[PDB]
């Protein structure tokens, strides 16, 4: 009854667990335990640097955001702007990565403006983050936030980028994120400068 | 409709509203195979192929591991070989590989196993041939570590595999032989000593 505005997407979910396949269009997935992402995230750390790490997990979710926005690109033409770009939010809830809940969003592909402001509730990432280290000192949401960044990007042509600015990995009763156009802020590996940012504004 | 298997779906929840996907405990992502291919060309080229190659085993046998977790105390009123099943079907539910028994017998008690399968539609065939194409040597191995984390788990002993036919090796499927330590013929902290076993090959 209740995902009036989910169903078109999971439309396109198969599962077909009687041949080890499960589809998102023309995609697989893997219905995968959060624990064991918890597990790749400290041995990472482990082997490479908090930095590689960090920097694996971003472009890692930039890449899946990008491909989410590929699939629901040709999906939603009736609607406009605003409606369609919700697919995004509603994948990482399907996904049962992230609940996501609209402060504010302004946006526009012709007038390339962009302007997300949004609250993620019931984050894996900064679940799994703190068995692993406990408290940080910084935000965890490194692949929901490359995810971000991916998908927004594809969807307005251009590079959007986004700050974690409350994660519960530090305490904050909810994680929060704001997301602008990279010059709005004062070789595609845009992972760089979302470290770079979270750095340079301490 | 696929009845066998239900013991399983059901202890599956999809609640989209709030992000979050469960399995009894357990909290559970649907996730590209991007994050998998990806994490396989960074490794190897940051470490060896034999690095890249065990860290993957490592990470398929602690998800072996956790589902045997999961699924231990769920098939009383069957016996071994049916409950055991479990990781088999888990694997398939997870959209990882669909498991074709080939052959299978198992006693916890006697000490016994023999596992022969067939794996087919392996997502980790898929991602290596992408990245890599034609391997010299059989290429599932998260799948692998899985199958060794799982039944070894059940069985309370070393339970190895070994995959004697990939599709990345351009054989139709890919195939699995599994038995305990001592039954080949070659010769915590001990999970990582599996996956040191587990990858001679
Ligand atoms: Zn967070
Ligand atoms: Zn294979």
């Amino acid at each position: 009854e209740q995902n009036k505005d989910i169903q078109d997407l999971l439309d396109k979910i198969v599962f077909d667990a009687q041949h080890g396949q499960i589809w998102f269009d023309e995609n697989r997935m893997l219905l995968m335990h959060t624990s064991i992402l918890g597990f790749l995230r400290k041995d990472l750390y482990q082997m490479l640097g908090l930095e590689r790490t960090k920097r694996f997990f971003i472009r890692c979710g930039y890449q899946a955001g990008m491909r989410d926005a590929e699939v629901t690109s040709k999906l939603r033409p009736n609607l406009n702007e605003a409606e369609a770009f919700m697919a995004g939010p509603q994948m990482h809830g399907i996904r049962g990565m992230v609940q996501v809940e609209v402060n504010e969003l302004h946006l526009s592909h012709d007038l390339k403006q962009f302007y997300a402001d949004f609250n993620w509730l019931n984050s894996f990432e900064a679940e799994v983050h703190l068995s692993e280290f406990g408290a940080s000192d910084q935000p965890a949401c490194w692949m929901l936030l490359g995810y971000a960044c991916g998908y927004s990007s594809f969807v307005m042509g251009q590079t959007i980028i986004y700050q974690e600015t409350h994660c519960v990995a530090q305490g904050d009763e909810h994680c929060r994120i704001i997301g602008k156009p990279l010059s709005e802020w004062e070789p595609d590996a845009v992972s760089d400068e979302i470290i770079a940012l979270q750095a340079e504004l301490n």
